DNA sequence: TTTTTTTTTTTT
């Protein structure tokens, strides 16, 4: 075995034998730009340095001869070949091997070795493993020849992925398995970092692993630097190795050799060795002796004879220039084209993009990719070059291209049908030699033929990737031999599950990375502004890959809209920077002469003096470029025409043509229904044959806007379709907005794939003009719908959308169909920089949209009292047909739509076409109205004059102004419709007007005034409703009243008690049929929602209510600890739930009501700090949202007997929003329905009211509201009559074997739920014993009475709060004592660290059995609570001071609040299922509050306010505290009763004192002055003595107590 | 033969 150096010392060591073995095969592989070619050239250079002869087979067609020279290669003696086919490449290898005159041969890219059959055949033609069998045959033949000539053959290879492998390294290598076996050495090379000169990236930090080795041990590795334009930092290695081997001394930063200092810092020591080559050789020789395992490494006139002969043979076999010395190959010289940006041309090092090469440009949407591309085309055309543009994205604006200086009339342009077609056109144009630059717009849009013909949702895993890989193989050679530049534009995608480095990728696989000679990352970094107006984009381009000069330089410039790259701007900045242009303050000077004040003016001057500009530019280039360069056309036109004729013959008529003459490319627009929006869009409306996205918050007007565009289109004879994926379209409302309901095609699809397949089918028919998809957020993948809630389908919707765009874009353009996608907003978590808002469904839509609109409600339109419309703003956030970032403001008037004529007035006035003198509006001298309202009415009334004004407003304000047949449509329409129905079932698409299942049906809410407020008379069936409000505002109550009303009509209901706080007895009092109410207290939030889905799908349940989304705790959270962060886990759960539920609920006609709680949003001192739990999804999916609030007390003199209540309709999709209802909730009775009826009756003049007397139809019905109410309750028939009339008068939107299938399906779904989630997971409320309320005494009799139920409820949460020393702990210990006295087990969490055990004993606590904990952190305290709850062995737990519950992070805003909120979520369920009472004591901070946030307010079943109101005195001594407790919240009995008792110190609550007072109050104990008597017998004088007597007579005391309880409980 | 592509707030 004999070896050759690799050019790296550490690699030579890693290889064990000191280098690569002669007469063997070697493979080198790695990612793009990892240093494969470089390494290879370094081995060639080292070999040549020793008199060896080398050959380079550049199959990749990307060798830079000048660069090879810089790496020390003898260019003039390097044999070089750029072969046509892979077989040719390998035949040359064999011939060179057999000659015995070549020492090392390197083949650059086996990946580029294309079989002859493949080259000749089309792109997208199958030749399975043809390259593999070719390689296999080559090795067989080569191995023997290489050995007998002692020739080293190095194969460079690229990396590919292996699709379908979910188990081990997914990486592979090209060209099959043969090379693996035949290689004596295999090397894996990788770039592991950057080498930096402060700012500049000057090299690559590199690692090589010896992955296979037949000449020494494998698996050693080398690390070294590749310095650009220099090569392997050899002397760097030498320093490190020298130091490591103790030949070079290193004291701190000082390097020494043999006593003499050689440099400070690695950089300087390296420079010294470079400078002293003799000493370097000495050190190297020693390093090798020390570290190499093996000791390795007429006569030449026979070589030259045989060389010339083999060379002559190769040329005879394969043609003239098939092999030659690199130095003399002119076709190998790098030639460049300007990019249109001066600073980019500088960044690229060589002055522009290289001819005959592939270039990639990628970046986010609207970053300037197409623009840049067109600017390079314009520059090329300006120099007489010929260009072609492949518009695969179907979004090129010819007029815009012209504005950027493109010669539209000579730009070849193609909008190809398939990706293979696109690439076949590229190949054909390349091969012709008549086209100079070709740009392919979006590889992302290059859709494989099989994908286009397949359905949406069919998987074609890496079909585009393998297509691209085949394309590069074929294109690289053709492009070089024609000197044609090919630019690929690419989009960005996210790679999922990557939280390390860069999550960004590029479309179309890995091939392009490798084959690109330059890769550019372009980005918008800011706005260019003319004060107000955004007039351009501030832009940055990074040179991310570079094969013709150093990489990683960057350019910054402006893109000015409608003008292009600000070239002269760059020139000023560069001129100033290079001291060619002088800048004194704001004054710019050239050669002494002032050229302008401010950058703007200096720029204008250069534009004006082109000769001087050229001079400055020439100098800037000389100063800043690192790699500067230095019958004929009638053959071109002949070959061009022939290739063009060929393309048209192969792919049909208009498959390629001059842009200027393609009529189908002219942008045509449709009105949006808003005039100011049409103006904002620049072109006058939305573009036909394009994709548009509209997004914004809930109820911002997305659907409305969309329907207005449909209406306007229909008004012009166009055909429209509406895909209601959100399942929330109101046909009657659509009609009010002027939509032709009877001709609007409408679909409520089952899956997202179905929705998109329908879009495709409608597009392809060519019979539909505009299609709108309502909510991409609602487009649920098939796998997701069939899966369970909580199954993860990470980015399944995203990959679906990405596939859809690919297929849709082409079809929409060729049918001239407008597709509008509505989207919702989501928050992106962990983003406190810029904008936390996003959009659903991934990144594809951003890129493919020609227009993106951000719509927002910015205020209310008011008729004094009534909210009659929404004030609206739309921002044009993306625009491909005119400048972006303009905005529109208009009104949406409910039940009417966009106020188009309103805009017209304002615009008319603004443009001085309509005169406005005070309040009077005039047109052409004639008065048209007083006030905006009347002027609007006038224009509406005079449509001809309105058109005239509108036409003028458009002329004045638009920047981008515009301009058998139907029986084929109807034929194709019917066919596509028939197809859709055959594929997806009967009613899967139909005319809206005739879809009965779309009509809105309602259920009463139990409140008459609410039913009126809702406009439609109640809540809508088959929809989602949300109710939210503060604690005890009446959410559950309202809900139960709707259930009761539903049951009263024979409907079936279910209640999901996630809050674990439903009182069955109370539900009964509110009129609920307890025995038939399905009830569930689920363990996790996913379970709760899975039950909802299952009940919905059964079709046997009519209304379902979920009590507290706030209580819907994700499974991961429940199983995790308290204080574990599950940021937005509940939100993503809710978001998935809505997606699945919406469709099921509609198709079963099931109403789902979600109750929600309120939380505060921290750091918000602007508008409303209130929010709702569980994220944003529910806002969007709810058809009605209700805000309920307690606004006062209903009183029977003393007693609080009900709550005065207000409900605001905060969102409404079935009638106008923002109306409100006010009614009473009477405790233990419910909503006072007949009360409302009286008030409404009187208000509507149906019931007469003379003073206090109420009359109906002449006959007196009662004196006072109370009695009139009683009368209606008593005469139900008359009440119905009055109610019917009140509804007719006040509703704005009035409505209009069978049960044995229900019971069969119900039982089945119930059986299923129980099988899935365990025994008692759902049952009838009436028979659930675990739901009954059980109580524990508080230790105070009067408190037990105040609580109504006789004490605190087991399995619930209780809060006690009050000032310091008010008796909180005491009370708590008394409840513990009472519990222990009954054999219960108690625990005390002393977070306040202030429990006195001796005192607890005095209050009668069993100290020895009281579990006690003084926890370190709040999370620990609560984790202990949870653990004790879950054990089921503790009966009552008290936590002393939530105020003392300090979060873990704090012992290192609202951290405690979010902790408490998480705790309640987890505790509520566990406490109920163990029947454990948890009491929280709280402190005070009405200006009073409580610690630890809002959660506890909501979750407490009882809240107690305790207060010291005076002193108990033994003459002198204060011996106790006089105490008052108010029941401030109560879920088990009426609230607001109060107790008063004494706390006697060292004794506790004075129980017998209470007994006296109660006894006296109830007339059981007689009190004559100061004398107390029982049953005639005197028991004491003064309260003190009576108390002592009862204490002394316990039997009598029991008797009195028993009676007091019977009377007062 | 050879990758595909994000999800979504928390709470005085
Ligand atoms: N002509 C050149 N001028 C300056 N730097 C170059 C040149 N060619 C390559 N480089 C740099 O050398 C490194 C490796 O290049 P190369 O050996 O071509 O990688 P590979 O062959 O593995 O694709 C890259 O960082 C690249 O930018
Ligand atoms: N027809 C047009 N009129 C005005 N501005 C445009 C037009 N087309 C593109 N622009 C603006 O130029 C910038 C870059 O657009 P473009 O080059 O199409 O980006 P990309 O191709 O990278 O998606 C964006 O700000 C865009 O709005
Ligand atoms: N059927 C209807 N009757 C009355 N007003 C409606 C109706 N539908 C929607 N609106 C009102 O119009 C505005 C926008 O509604 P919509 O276009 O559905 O919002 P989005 O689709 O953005 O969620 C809201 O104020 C809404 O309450
Ligand atoms: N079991 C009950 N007995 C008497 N009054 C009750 C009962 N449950 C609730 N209430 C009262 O009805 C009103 C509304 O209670 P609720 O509907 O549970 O409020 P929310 O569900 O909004 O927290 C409150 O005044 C509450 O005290
Ligand atoms: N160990 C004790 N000895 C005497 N008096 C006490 C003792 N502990 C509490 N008190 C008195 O009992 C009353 C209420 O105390 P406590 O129940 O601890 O109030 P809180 O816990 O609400 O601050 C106060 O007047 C206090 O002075
Ligand atoms: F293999 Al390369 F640029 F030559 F990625
Ligand atoms: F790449 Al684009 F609009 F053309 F984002
Ligand atoms: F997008 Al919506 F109600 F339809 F907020
Ligand atoms: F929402 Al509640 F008591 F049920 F405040
Ligand atoms: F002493 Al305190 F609440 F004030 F326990
Ligand atoms: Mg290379
Ligand atoms: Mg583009
Ligand atoms: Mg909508
Ligand atoms: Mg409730
Ligand atoms: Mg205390």
């Amino acid at each position: 075995v004999e070896t050759i150096s690799t050019g790296s010392l550490s690699l030579d060591i890693a290889l064990g034998a000191g280098g690569l073995p002669m007469g063997r095969i070697v493979e080198i592989y790695g990612p793009e730009s990892s240093g494969k070619t470089t390494l290879t050239l370094q081995v060639i250079a080292a070999a040549q340095r020793e008199g060896k002869t080398c050959a380079f087979i550049d199959a990749e067609h990307a060798l830079d001869p000048i660069y090879a020279r810089k790496l020390g290669v003898d260019i003039d003696n390097l044999l070089c070949s750029q072969p046509d086919t892979g077989e040719q490449a390998l035949e040359i290898c064999d011939a060179l091997a057999r000659s015995g005159a070549v020492d090392v041969i390197v083949v650059d890219s086996v990946a580029a070795l294309t079989p002859k059959a493949e080259i000749e055949g089309e792109i997208g033609d199958s030749h399975m493993g043809l390259a593999a069998r070719m390689m296999s045959q080559a090795m067989r033949k080569l191995a023997g020849n290489l050995k007998q000539s002692n020739t080293l053959l190095i194969f460079i290879n690229q990396i590919r992925m292996k699709i379908g492998v979910m188990f081990g390294n997914p990486e592979t290598t090209t060209g099959g398995n043969a090379l693996k076996f035949y290689a004596s050495v295999r090397l894996d090379i990788r770039r592991i970092g950057a080498v930096k000169e402060g700012e500049n990236v000057v090299g690559s930090e590199t690692r090589v692993k010896v992955v296979k080795n037949k000449i020494a041990a494998p698996f050693k590795q080398a690390e070294f630097q590749i310095l650009y334009g220099e090569g392997i930092n050899f002397y760097g290695e030498l320093v490190d190795l020298g130091v490591k081997e103790k030949l070079i001394e290193k004291a701190g930063a000082w390097y020494s050799y043999k006593g003499e200092k050689i440099g400070q810092g690695k950089a300087n020591a390296t420079a010294w060795l470079k400078d002293n080559p003799e000493t370097a050789k000495e050190i190297e020789k020693k390093v090798r002796e020390l570290l190499l395992s093996n000791p390795n490494s007429a006569i030449d006139e026979n070589k030259q004879k045989a060389l010339a002969a083999a060379l002559g043979q190769i040329e005879k076999q394969f043609g003239k220039g098939s092999i030659m010395r690199l130095g003399e190959d002119r076709s190998m010289d790098v030639e460049t084209i300007s990019t249109g940006s001066l600073s980019l041309d500088i960044a690229l090092g060589a002055g522009g993009l290289p001819m005959g090469r592939i270039v990639e440009i990628y970046g986010p949407e609207s970053s300037g990719k197409t623009t840049l591309t067109l600017q390079v085309i314009a520059a090329a055309q300006r120099e007489g070059k010929t260009c072609a543009f492949i518009d695969a994205e179907h979004a090129l604006d010819p007029i815009y291209a012209r504005k950027l200086g493109v010669d539209i009339d000579n730009l070849l342009c193609s909008q190809p049908d398939t990706g293979e077609q696109a690439l076949e056109i590229c190949d054909a144009l390349a091969r012709s030699g008549a086209v100079d630059v070709i740009v392919v717009d979006s590889v992302a849009a290059l859709t494989p033929k099989a994908e286009i013909e397949g359905e949406i949702g069919d998987s074609h895993m890496g079909l585009a990737a393998r297509m691209m890989s085949q394309a590069m193989r074929k294109l690289a050679g053709n492009l070089k031999q024609s000197n044609t530049l090919l630019i690929f534009i690419n989009q960005i995608r996210m790679k999922i599950g990557v939280m390390f480095g860069n999550p960004e990728t590029t479309t179309g696989g890995n091939a392009l990375k490798f084959y690109a000679s330059v890769r550019l990352d372009i980005r918008r970094i800011g706005a260019v502004k003319e004060g107000e107006n955004v007039v351009g984009s501030e832009t940055r381009v990074k040179v991310v890959k570079n094969k013709i000069a150093a990489p990683f330089k960057q350019a910054e410039f402006q893109i000015l809209y409608g003008e292009g790259i600000n070239f002269y701007g760059e020139l000023v900045d560069l001129g100033v920077k290079e001291k060619l242009i002088e800048k004194a303050g704001a004054w710019y000077s050239y050669k002494g002469e002032k050229i302008g004040q401010g950058k703007a003016n200096a720029t204008a001057w250069l534009k004006d003096n082109p000769e001087t500009a050229k001079e400055i530019e020439k100098k800037v280039r000389e100063l800043l470029l690192s790699n500067p360069n230095s019958a004929i056309d009638e053959n071109k036109q002949k070959a061009l025409a022939a290739a063009l004729g060929q393309i048209e013959k192969q792919f049909g008529k208009g498959s390629i043509m001059r842009l200027g003459e393609d009529r189908s490319m002219d942008v045509e627009t449709i009105s949006t229904g808003s005039l100011s929006l049409d103006i904002a869009l620049g072109a006058g409306g939305l573009p036909m044959g394009r994709i548009v996205e509209i997004y914004g918050p809930e109820s911002s007007g997305k659907t409305t806007l969309t329907l207005q565009v449909i209406a306007a289109a229909q008004r012009e004879g166009k055909t429209c379709a509406f895909i209601d994926a959100e399942h929330a379209l109101d046909p009657i409302y659509a009609r009010k907005l002027g939509v032709d309901i009877d001709n609007l095609l409408c679909s409520q699809p089952d899956t997202g794939e179905q929705a998109l397949e329908i879009c495709d089918a409608l597009a392809r028919s060519g019979a539909v003009d505009v299609i709108v998809v309502d909510s991409v957020a609602a487009l649920t993948p098939k796998a997701e719908i069939e899966g369970e809630i909580g199954d993860s389908h990470m980015g399944l919707a995203a990959r679906m959308m990405s596939q859809a765009m690919r297929k849709l874009a082409g079809n929409l353009k060729q049918s001239n169909t407008l597709l509008i996608f509505i989207n919702q907003i989501r928050m992106k978590i962990g983003v406190m920089f810029g904008n936390p808002e996003t959009t659903t469904g991934g990144n594809a839509l951003k890129f493919y949209a020609s227009v993106r609109l951000d719509i927002r409600r910015i205020g209310a339109v008011k008729e004094g009292e009534n909210v009659v419309g929404s004030e609206t703003r739309v921002k044009v956030v993306k625009n491909k047909i005119a400048a972006p970032f303009k905005q529109a403001e208009f009104q949406i008037l409910y039940g009417e739509g966009i106020n188009f004529y309103g805009e017209l007035v304002d615009l008319g006035v603004k443009e001085k076409l309509i005169e406005k003198a005070g309040a009077w509006y005039s047109y052409k001298g004639e008065k048209i109205g007083q006030g905006k309202a009347n002027a609007t009415a006038w224009l509406k009334d005079n449509p001809e004059t309105a058109k005239e004004i509108e036409k003028k407003v458009r002329e004045l304000l638009l920047s981008n102004p515009n301009s058998a047949i139907d029986e084929n449509k109807q034929k194709a329409l019917a066919a596509a419709l028939g197809q859709i129905e055959k594929q997806f079932g009967k009613g899967s698409i139909m005319r809206l007007g005739e879809d009965r299942s779309m009509d809105v049906e309602t259920i009463s809410t139990g409140s008459l005034s609410l039913d009126i407020a809702l406009g439609a008379g109640g809540l809508p069936m088959g929809r989602i409703v949300e109710i939210y409000g503060p604690e005890s505002s009446g959410k559950t109550t309202l809900t139960l009243q709707v259930i009761a009303a539903a049951q009263r009509e024979g409907k079936t209901c279910a209640f999901i008690d996630a809050e674990h706080a439903l009182d069955p007895i109370y539900a009964r009092k509110l009129g609920v049929d307890i025995d038939n109410l399905l009830c569930s207290q689920p363990d996790t939030g996913e379970q709760a929602l899975e039950i909802c889905d299952a009940l919905a799908r059964s079709g046997a349940v009519d209304v379902i209510v979920v009590d507290s989304v706030a209580a819907l705790t994700p499974k991961a959270e429940i199983e995790g600890e308290i204080g574990d962060s599950h940021m937005g886990l509940a939100a993503r759960m809710m978001s998935q739930a809505m997606r699945k539920l919406a469709g099921n609920l509609k198709q079963s006609n099931t109403l789902l009501i979600f109750i929600n709680q309120i939380r505060m949003k921290i750091g918000v001192m602007f508008g409303n700090p209130e929010t709702t739990t569980g994220g944003n999804a529910l806002k969007f999916y709810a058809s009605v949202r209700l805000d309920i609030r307690r606004i006062g007390a209903v009183k029977e003199g003393e007693n609080v007997v009900g709550s005065e209540t207000r409900v605001k309709v905060v969102k409404n999709k079935i009638a106008a929003p923002f109306k409100q209802a006010e009614f009473q909730i009477l405790y233990g009775e419910g909503i006072n329905f007949y009360g409302e009826l009286v008030d409404l009756g009187v208000k509507e003049k149906l019931i007469e009211k003379a003073g206090a007397w109420y009359s109906y139809k002449g006959e007196k019905i009662g004196q006072g509201k109370a009695n009139a109410t009683a009368w209606l309750k008593d005469n139900p028939e008359t009440a119905k009559e009055i109610e019917k009339k009140v509804r007719e008068l006040l509703l704005s939107n009035p409505n209009s074997a069978i049960d044995e299938n229900k019971q069969k399906a119900l039982a089945a779904a119930l059986g299923q739920i129980e099988k899935q989630f365990g025994k008692g997971s759902i049952m009838r409320l009436g028979e659930d014993r675990s739901m009954d309320v059980e109580t524990i005494s508080t230790g105070s009799l009067s408190l037990d009475i105040a609580l109504g139920a006789g004490g605190l409820p087991m399995g619930r949460i209780v809060e006690i709060y009050g000032p310091e020393s008010s008796g909180k702990t005491t009370l708590t210990l008394q409840v513990i004592a009472a519990a222990q006295r009954e054999g219960k087990t108690c625990a005390f969490i002393d977070a306040e660290h202030a429990l006195d055990p001796i005192y607890a004993r005095k209050l009668g606590v069993d100290i020895d059995n009281l579990l006690c904990s003084q926890p370190d952190t709040g999370e620990q305290a609560l984790e202990i609570c949870d653990a004790l709850a879950r054990s089921g062995a503790v009966d009552v737990i008290v936590v002393d001071s939530v105020a003392a519950l300090t979060p873990k992070a704090e012992i290192e805003m609202g951290l405690a609040a979010r902790m408490m909120s998480q705790a309640m979520r987890k505790l509520a369920g566990n406490l109920k299922q163990s029947n454990t009472l948890l009491i929280f004591i709280n402190q005070i901070r009405n200006p009073e509050t409580t610690t630890g946030g809002n959660a506890l307010k909501f979750y407490a079943s009882v809240r107690l306010d305790i207060r010291r109101i005076g002193a108990v005195k033994e003459g002198e001594n204060v011996v106790g505290s006089e105490t008052r407790v108010k029941v401030v919240k109560n879920k088990i009995a009426a609230p607001f009763k109060q107790a008063e008792f004494q706390i006697l110190y060292g004794e506790g609550i004075n129980f017998y004192g209470e007994l006296v007072d109660l006894g006296v109050k109830e007339k059981l104990i007689e009190k004559a002055g100061a004398w107390y008597s029982y049953k005639g017998e005197k028991i004491g004088q003064g309260k003190a003595n009576a108390t002592a007597w009862l204490k002394d007579n316990p039997e009598t005391a029991k008797e009195i107590e028993k009676k007091v309880r019977e009377l007062l409980l």
